[PDB]
């Protein structure tokens, strides 16, 4: 009950919001265009030539890379006093400010205002992905925290989906509505901060350091559904006393530590190639990658939306998957079917003209990349990366992995279009070679860690540090 409200809300609040925003550019491209190439010529009377008008639109979907880079260094400082919930309503605040700076930025007519709210709605990503697991996780007993990983995965997933849905022609594609793309954002905000003011707190967050029992009895009470629960206030004491047991250890020590640099290594190499195997270039320029295919324009909103249909639907079959594969083999097994995929979409581009049902092996190629995926190293990089280091939940593992994410996210996002400028017909031979070289490294290197203890992890890992 208590639960499940709380685990919905939360997640249409932060992953949903995040989700739309991830796919919700593409629909409205062509027609931000002719409004950026408007603008341009009322402002200094000289049209743009396209390489300038790419290169800005280019920064225009990228800028949300950088607004959540700097959300999750922000973060550190905001979760030291806001706590999770009050967190989560600044979040909701963020929100706000930017869906109306969105919304209102075509009638104003200053790109300027467009770029700022992306920049802000970014800092909300970086704000809502840092701060909802956590919340999530406290606020669930221990046999079914991975089923909330999965849902907040689910909900980034179908938070994708109905921002390609919503792109349709007929409901918000039109050359009169496109502003409302970026106007729907205040619902899901509405929605949450009329919610989650009305939950307890997180009671871990009100036992570490806020020391208020009564409010952490009476959260522990609501959200386990029974008033048994002081076995789990004095684990969580415990657990807080063995950690202010622990000297906290900076970033910059642990990057000159040496017995943690294979560690950092492979994190920082995960995280680039999951986030530059070009997933999200795809989702950010799935109309453009399509109809570059020979598909006619006037099926490719509907197969954008069977693209994000078969990628919650991956999500869903990945959610049980995963406990039974393990993570090693999958993440190896994701990332070389995505070079194979990757190799059978470039010779399927290659020659789309021999045959006239080529385009339909390119929508299935892209089908079987995204599937994938998000049953493969779609989820588990973010568990993996805590599974490495011998605390588990280094605050600066988080800083060190989420800042190459980013980074990541955004060098493929403002680099994709000039990609495809130079490679029309082979564009994914880079994200197919980064992808194998990805897959060659962490077959040679990771070594399995499913129902595995960090010593022995910890000593393979010590086995190639040559110390
Ligand atoms: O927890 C996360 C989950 C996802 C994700 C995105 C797409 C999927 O099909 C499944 C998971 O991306 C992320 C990207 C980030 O930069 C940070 C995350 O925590 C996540």
């Amino acid at each position: 009950c208590s639960l499940l409200v709380a685990s919905l809300a939360g997640a249409f609040g932060s992953s949903f919001l995040y989700g739309y925003n991830l796919s919700v550019v593409n629909a409205p491209t062509p027609y931000i265009k002719a409004f950026y190439n408007e603008s341009w010529e009322r402002r200094h009377g000289r049209p743009i030539d396209p390489d300038t008008l790419t290169l800005l639109w280019s920064v225009t979907v990228s800028i949300f890379a950088i607004g959540g880079l700097v959300g999750t260094l922000i973060v550190k400082m905001i979760g030291k006093v806001l706590g999770r919930k009050h967190t989560l309503l600044a979040n909701n605040g963020f929100a706000i400010s930017a869906a109306l700076l969105m919304a209102c930025s075509l009638q104003a007519g200053a790109f300027e205002m467009l770029i700022v709210g992306r920049f802000i709605m970014g800092i909300d990503g970086g704000v809502a992905l840092s701060v909802l697991p956590m919340y999530l996780s406290e606020i669930s007993p221990k046999e079914i925290r991975g089923s909330l990983g999965q849902v907040t995965a689910i909900f980034i997933c179908i938070g994708v989906f109905t921002g390609q849905l919503l792109g349709l022609p007929e409901l918000l594609g039109k050359e009169s509505t496109w502003p409302y793309l970026f106007g729907v954002i205040v619902v899901p905000a509405v929605v949450q901060l009329l919610s989650l003011p009305f939950l307890p707190d997180s009671p871990r967050y009100l036992l570490l350091e806020k020391h208020n029992e009564a409010r952490a009895v009476k959260a522990f009470q609501t959200f386990l559904g029974k008033a048994d629960v002081s076995q789990e206030v004095e684990e969580v004491l415990a657990e807080s006393r063995v950690q202010r047991s622990i000297r906290l250890v900076s970033v910059l020590e642990l990057l000159r530590a040496p017995y943690v640099r294979w560690q950092v290594v492979t994190v920082i190499v995960t995280m680039a190639c999951y986030q530059l195997c070009g997933l999200n270039a795809i989702w950010f320029y799935t109309n453009s990658i399509f109809g570059k295919a020979g598909i006619p324009p006037a099926k490719i909103p509907y197969v954008t939306l069977s693209t994000g249909g078969i990628e919650t639907l991956a999500a869903v079959f990945s959610g049980l998957v995963i406990e039974h594969l393990g993570r090693r083999p999958l993440l190896i097994g994701g990332f070389g079917l995505m070079g194979l995929f990757f190799g059978t979409l470039t010779i399927t581009l290659t020659l789309q003209d021999h045959a006239p049902w080529v385009p339909y092996l390119s929508i299935v190629g892209i089908l079987a990349i995204i599937a994938s995926f998000c049953s493969g190293p779609g989820g588990i990089p973010f568990i993996l990366t805590g599974e490495f280091f011998q605390q588990s939940q280094r605050p600066a593992a988080f800083i060190i992995a989420g800042t190459v994410n980013w980074l990541s996210n955004f060098a493929v996002g403002l680099l994709f279009p000039f990609i495809q400028k130079s490679l029309d017909t082979y564009c994914f031979l880079v994200f197919a070679t980064i992808c194998i070289t990805g897959a060659i490294y962490l077959y040679f290197v990771l070594p399995e860690t499913k129902n595995r203890t960090y010593a022995e992890i910890s000593q393979a890992f010590s086995k190639r540090n040559k110390a």
